[PDB]
């Protein structure tokens, strides 16, 4: 199966850790970079796949802004674990005039470290 | 102030509640979209300057697929003193080899309002 | 049908020209704002169809960055024209590090001035 | 020196070749993609500072559908000496109504090297 729980790093030089996926599938972790900002996320638990698909939030303590991941977890045609995500990175305006302008889009892959 | 707890409404018809946020900045709710169909939502609030406007950011996870989504705004107070949640959502599809990521995320947009 | 040909206006506050549709299916036009920059280009024309799918580029006289967008020719439900975009920002940065953080997304609707 | 003029490939296994950038700035070119199929391309380079690493956008006119996709980038020059082409993409499908809009546009990423 391809688990989401453990220690991952990716692309970027940037870590990460996620707990145990409970009954309902959500969990929680950390995540690294050059701070230590708190993450949540939930793996969609439907067909109970070996391949899951997921998303989660993270919150940053250096700043107002927030960014979301959605990806799945695939057992790569090399055998490793890889998360494939995108994320949707949000800044904080002043006014709704401005919105237009805060989001930033990207890609990022992840392995177990 | 622009508060996230609440009943929203949006362009597509589909409805969501939000409960209260906790202390750290955390919400759950439902998320009923279009059948009429609830799905667990969760998410979190910035609280970093306690800013009237925050920035958040949830996940919808689908009881009726094997997708997820997830959502990124502004709770931003409109100018004739209403709040309304500009946001930017990216849907994941699952598929079952690697070769077709590319075809997985779509990306659009939402806007809610008090319902 | 639902022709691009003509002049456009959106939720911004930024009026648009498009030339007439060659053969293959190019055209220009021009894009205004608070400047003026040039526009080039395409309308899939495949199924010949009705409502029509869409992409052109924006490269800005004001700065190094490039905006393209795609989107699609409605008659709305309304009988009105409409054209719903999505675009992708670029912004010029120095290193390939900082590459991250150099795409913008968002979303713009025109009808006809 | 950053040039768009050439043949690349990417992490996909498409190729795609580039002619000459006119004084404006565009250019045409060729998309082969996955059969075997070729697809117009047309895009502009932007010319403000001359700046050697360029942003430049185009779009893919698919011969075999009725979707748009449009690219966006930086020609970049790689640390040990090479090009290396980062952009981001957008598929737009055809959708018979604008009612299903929102689920009509995917997003993803593309990486070129010289072939
Ligand atoms: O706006 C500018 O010109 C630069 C501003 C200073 C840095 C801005 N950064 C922030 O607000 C938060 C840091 C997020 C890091 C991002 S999340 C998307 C991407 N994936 C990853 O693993 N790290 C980056
Ligand atoms: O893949 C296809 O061709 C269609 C598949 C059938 C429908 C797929 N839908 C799902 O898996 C989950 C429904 C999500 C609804 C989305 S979330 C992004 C957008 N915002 C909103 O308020 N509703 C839509
Ligand atoms: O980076 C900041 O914090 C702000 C920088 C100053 C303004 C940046 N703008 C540019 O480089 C080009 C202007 C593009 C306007 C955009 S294209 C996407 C959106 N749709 C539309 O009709 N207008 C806006
Ligand atoms: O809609 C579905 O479920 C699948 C439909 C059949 C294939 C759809 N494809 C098309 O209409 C055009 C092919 C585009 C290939 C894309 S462009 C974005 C990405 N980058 C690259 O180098 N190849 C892919
Ligand atoms: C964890 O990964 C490696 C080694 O542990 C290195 O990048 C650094 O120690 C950590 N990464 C980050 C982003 O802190
Ligand atoms: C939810 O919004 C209101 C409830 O206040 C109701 O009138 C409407 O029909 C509901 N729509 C959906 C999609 O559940
Ligand atoms: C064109 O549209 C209206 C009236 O013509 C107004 O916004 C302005 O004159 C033009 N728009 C822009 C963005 O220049
Ligand atoms: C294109 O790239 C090279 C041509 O130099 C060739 O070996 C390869 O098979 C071609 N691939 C595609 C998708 O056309």
């Amino acid at each position: 199966k391809c688990s989401l729980t453990g220690k991952w790093t990716n692309d970027l030089g940037s870590n990460m850790t996620i707990g145990a996926v409970n009954s309902r599938g959500e969990f929680t972790g950390t995540y690294t970079t050059a701070k230590e900002s708190p993450l949540h996320g939930t793996e969609n638990t439907i067909n109970k796949r070996t391949q899951p698909t997921f998303g989660f939030t993270v919150n940053w303590k250096f700043s107002e802004s927030t960014t979301v991941f959605t990806g799945q977890c695939f057992i790569d045609r090399n055998g490793k674990e890889v998360l494939k995500t995108m994320w949707l990175l949000r800044s904080s305006v002043n006014d709704i005039g401005d919105d237009w302008k805060a989001t930033r889009v990207g890609i990022n892959i992840f392995t177990r470290l």
